[PDB]
């Protein structure tokens, strides 16, 4: 026997036979991967070939301490012997299962949305004793949250969780990383790889490889300093981000709609540093990779959802991602191509409005400083939410992630975030791509930021000299028209006098 | 819950819902069904919508009293309180499933092989309380009766069993019919049907005609009187055999290869009847509608299975006669084949062969010829005839009698009637083709003369005798092979039309 | 460089390297059946990588002292310094080839057709030093033959001979065997094999096979003695053929048109031995490998070449066959069906009629002698010629074969032949299936026949009993009708008393 207690879901080989790269037998697979918990899948065989390349496994792994696992049947392991059975939502129902099986047995259940955790919750302990969350990608982390809340919110505490469908090592970090409650106490307690061991060509390697990514600690997604900072950002500070970037000059890469294309192109070069407007898929990797490359990801934009992957890609896979959700909440259209985004990569900062903010955040004032906070936390990113005080939300936690431990009880109620106000400025609610530039500019500074730079800082740094820039062009300026051409001109002037004593803003704590 | 004891394997419905007619249900199917025994096949579906679909059926079931069982799915039957399951050879051991279902509960079988019997013995009572022999049509019924017999070699008395594979109401009755041990004492206790309710356009009706054949208990293959006689033919009785044929005029159609085309042609309308020599399939529907058409059958041949199944069909659909002579059981791999295989189209009225052709028939000296004869003659129930210095004939037939599992009334493949038919050696007979082709030839005559009251045993051993006669005949009267046969066929053509048996050279004795 | 006569064509080895077994170079294979001359064909690839493989391979033979010889090319050679080269007839004239690469190097040429051979010899030595004869199989013997013989009638002694296109093990003996000039002086110099080596998984192996066959002497194609005997067939021979037959029941299969059918089924089991009309393709091994079969072939019959193929075929592989071609010289049809036939296996008797034994040694009295003696020589057999007179000619030269010494001058002149007759019968010309029934006769004292028999006498016996019971036939008859039942008695009756000291036919020399 093995005590429900004694297994650990680390690394969970789920197999599929019919998949094997040739000159390679199952059990020559799962060894090696055993040698770096598994269950069988066979939705197919003759139930007695079944049976016997069971039997076969359930040996090669009580060798190696692990347990087994079976699938759709709750005839076969019961006759083998076996640890535990994993059912699927349409399989068989959990209390018939409980009835033949008895208390004992490992349960697993397939739980994509939470009205199944609800009734997961239903049931009590006893019966699921584990769960495999949805299907990630063929819903993605967004939605293995929804989950693991639905968890706290009934507190079933007995029930582990483990991530399916779609994990590798190319985003397996990400997975493990923003996959924690929205309490922050518990994250997931495994990941299942299959086309990942079984259909490699050494199986003793990539299990390896999975599990470096597994029980290391720290997803460094971006090229900058993590670090949770609790001091406001300081004069001196704001002063040598613009002075970086500025020394820096970062290419900012614009994926944006078409009316904030010439706009944003000059709020760039303004804060003196080279932009550039591509959507051609051939190139994504050839920016990306020059010196202090920058990417500004806008919505509504007349890209294919292929090539906006391509990017969120290109960059993340050499370490920084501003992304713009407009509106992203309006249409039903508009709705799906970013949650699809969304799933695609990590991104280091999140910028949106009022609505945007609490669309986000899964639907006044205190109420969108509760939101920005969620924002930050749920997709691990400085938040940013646009409006008479702009707040800026750090979510990123350092790169930090665990298994089923969470992060050291750090909720989406107790992250750093501010406040940038300079009072009433309507007259910047009345020019268009007004937050699409506090995008260009927040990108910049982040751009020319260095290793040793700080995230937040270079994003509260950029909200500052735009709220600071946008309070001159509103005094200097007769209407809208003129306002535009006033705010690029206190862009540019603001920042090469570098003297951020004299900014209009001021700095709140939330 | 049922008592295995309670099990009436009679009509044993086994689903699959892919293959419902429109705007019908499978409650809806399975319910005319149910005006016995249910089994439930899935392997496609949803675990879980089988589960609401095997309890929507359980209830219906047992409201007509009658049991349900599942398949391969042993959990999905625990767990819905399933009267028994039915797995396959490449499904579940038996043990392990008796180690969860435990006792009280019905355990099927897919067998097809003797084999297979034998490791279901050697696990004794209270496992396989039934089984369901092979797949009969896509093996046939001579494999059935291969296993029906290792039963009966292993006293497995416990185990049921039913015909599955092909079954329809074109073939119902010759299944139940010749599949029985070869003891005699056991027969199918039911039959498996699953396209034939199921995709029906009236279920209600198609169970109803099932039930017809099922236990209904004569199956009246060809219209000839088919009673168990036991005293020898009589003077009398070859006489008006003859008499009737002639009068009649029987049509023989010839399937046969290409030596006896001419010869048995002869053979025949010297025999005062007229022959066809067609091997033509758009026509053997209206052949064998001629008012005494009869159907002789060589094999060898150039004709295609097809048509030979086409014509085997042709016949039975209208009950005349069919003769069968299978050329070399063994002769070649190929053959082998072919004649088990046509050997499962359609009810033989005869089957003639010689010596090897009847042990290969029989399934593997002097004494035993007479117990081979009589086993091919009840094996495929028919008047069988093995050929050589003595001719024997063996009836099968037993009346075209059929019951369900309780077999024949102990009328093993050892009381039935065997004679014999000797006139001292006249090796010179085999020295002469198409010999064997031609003994059919006649033996085709005399049952195509039969009358609804006539009787096909003693039709089959005039015809032998006049062989026979004939032979001894020519071979005094000639002085090499070409001339015996010319010899020959005139001694047919003189011997019937003078018709007078009392002189016949040949002696009739009993096996 | 090589001299012209030390060329030893052998085993002659032409390459497509397009169609080597995976794992395995052009280099790997070549060297193989080295070890165990050469020529490189590359239809298809960059005159480069041809020079290439080209001089790579020209050193690979020469460390084996086997010369090199190209295809379609002559710049290439040349530029490579080559042993010879070979093209097809739509390839360069013979004479420009010689005046670019000059004496000293071997020519080969594709010769198919005489008319070839004509133009060949009308060019002398030095030009065509020799040549690939047509293309056997994809013609076959008989055409090279035709050839072989041109060359002859030339004396063309320069141009040596090698067979090519088809040859396998399964037919090289044969090919090697019948392939000697009508004057018996000039045979085949040596065979080409293609997808034999280089396709071969282990052409080690296979090339020793091609080897064993090649130099070997011997083509024992039927289990029964071929020696050549001189001696007229004795009473007490003809006695002991039957008493063998007899005591053996020989199982005759005939695949024969249908008004032999009955005739010939009979006219067996007359001379007391079972028959077969089996036209069924599965069956034609499992009937072949029965004791003492034999086989009876027909023309005309309702059977596809296809299944006689299989036939012809599935007796030699096992060792005895007798042919009746009719007519096989009367329409166009039939002449193909029949020299297709002819190109199968080999046949230990073929039995015809004046038309039929004229047609086939290519087109009175003296003459059919001269007729029978090529036609048995030509196809390598036992020709029978059905007539007044009945000669039989014997042609086996007791299974002989050499390279290019041909047979020891052993002519299409000088073999034995015979003469059978009992004068004047000519209702045996007025009853059917007459010749194809002394063919089921021939047939069944040939199956009755030990390993110590001799094939010879087995059918000059057959054609004796046949005369003998036909003469009889004719005097206790008063027609057609009454003859062939009183012949097929008459066969029945003079073999069971079997005292050949009474047979009508006299037995002559011719
Ligand atoms: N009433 C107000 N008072 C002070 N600042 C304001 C303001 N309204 C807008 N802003 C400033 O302008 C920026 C963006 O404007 P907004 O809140 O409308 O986002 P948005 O997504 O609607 C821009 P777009 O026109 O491209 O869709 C903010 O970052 C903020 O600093
Ligand atoms: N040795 C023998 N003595 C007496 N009768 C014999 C005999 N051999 C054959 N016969 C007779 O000839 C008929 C068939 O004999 P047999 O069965 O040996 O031929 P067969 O089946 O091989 C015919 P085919 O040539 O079509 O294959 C019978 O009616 C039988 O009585
Ligand atoms: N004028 C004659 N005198 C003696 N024998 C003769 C004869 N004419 C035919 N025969 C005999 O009959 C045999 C075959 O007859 P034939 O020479 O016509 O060959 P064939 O191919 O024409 C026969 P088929 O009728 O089957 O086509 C010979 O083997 C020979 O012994
Ligand atoms: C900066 C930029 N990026 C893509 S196009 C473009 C405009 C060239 O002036
Ligand atoms: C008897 C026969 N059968 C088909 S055709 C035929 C020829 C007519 O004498
Ligand atoms: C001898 C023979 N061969 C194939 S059929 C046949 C006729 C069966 O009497
Ligand atoms: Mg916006
Ligand atoms: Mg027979
Ligand atoms: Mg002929």
């Amino acid at each position: 026997k093995f005590s429900k207690e004694q297994f650990d879901y680390s690394l969970y080989l789920v197999t599929d036979s019919g998949m094997i790269p040739e000159g390679k037998t199952l059990y020559g697979q799962v060894e090696a991967g055993l040698q770096n918990l598994v269950q069988i899948r066979e939705k197919d065989a003759d139930t007695k070939f079944f049976i016997e390349e069971a039997l076969q496994i359930k040996e090669l792994c009580h060798a190696h301490n692990v347990p087994l696992i079976i699938n759709d049947r709750i005839d076969v392991a019961m006759a083998i012997g076996a640890d535990g059975i994993h059912v699927g939502q349409d399989d068989m129902p959990i209390p018939m299962i409980r009835k033949l099986v008895g208390p004992d047995m490992v349960i697993g259940w397939s739980v994509g949305f939470p009205e199944e955790v609800d009734e997961l919750s239903k049931m009590g302990p006893d019966m699921v004793d584990y769960i495999g969350v949805g299907t990630l990608f063929p819903m993605g982390t967004a939605g293995a949250i929804r989950v693991l809340d639905a968890l706290e919110r009934n507190n079933a505490h007995w029930c582990r969780t483990v991530g399916i469908g779609g994990l590798h090592p190319d985003n397996i970090e990400r997975v493990l990383y923003q996959c924690v409650s929205s309490n922050g106490k518990r994250s997931l307690d495994g990941i299942c790889v299959v086309s990942d061991i079984i259909a490699s060509l050494d199986a003793a390697k990539s299990t390896k490889i999975l599990r470096g990514l597994i029980d290391k600690t720290d997803y460094k997604f971006v090229n900058i300093g993590l670090s949770t900072k609790n001091s406001l950002t300081t004069t001196d500070e704001i002063q040598s981000i613009i002075s970086n970037t500025l020394k820096a000059r970062p290419l900012v890469q614009h994926i944006t709609n078409k009316v904030h294309q010439n706009f944003g192109a000059n709020v760039t070069l303004a804060l003196g540093s080279s932009p550039i407007m591509s959507e051609i898929q051939s190139e994504v990797n050839d920016l990306a990779a020059i010196p202090h490359a920058t990417l500004l990801l806008n919505t509504g934009s007349v890209a294919p959802p292929e090539m906006l992957k391509a990017a969120i890609r290109a960059y993340n896979d050499v370490k920084p991602i501003v992304f713009d959700p407009v509106g992203y909440s309006a249409t039903e259209t508009r709705l799906l191509l970013n949650n699809k985004l969304l799933t695609f990569g990590q991104f280091s900062c999140i910028k949106g409005n009022s609505s945007e903010i609490l669309g986000l955040a899964e639907l006044s004032n205190e109420l969108l400083i509760q939101a920005t906070k969620i924002v930050a936390f749920k997709y691990k990113t400085v938040a940013v939410c646009t409006g008479e005080f702009d707040f800026i939300a750090d979510g990123t936690i350092e790169g930090k992630y665990s298994l089923s431990k969470g992060t050291n009880g750090t909720s989406v109620e107790d992250i750093p975030c501010v406040a940038v106000e300079a009072g009433p400025i309507e007259i910047m609610g009345d020019i268009t791509a007004s937050g699409c530039s506090l995008g260009s500019t927040i990108a910049c500074m982040i751009g020319g930021q260095p290793s040793e730079g700080n995230l937040f800082h270079a994003v509260v740094a950029g909200v500052m000299l735009y709220k600071a820039a946008g309070k001159i062009a509103s005094e200097k300026c007769n209407g809208s028209g003129s306002f535009q051409v006033e705010l690029i001109d206190a862009l540019y002037r603001l920042t090469r006098e570098n003297t951020p004593v004299t900014w209009a803003p001021k700095l709140t704590h939330t």
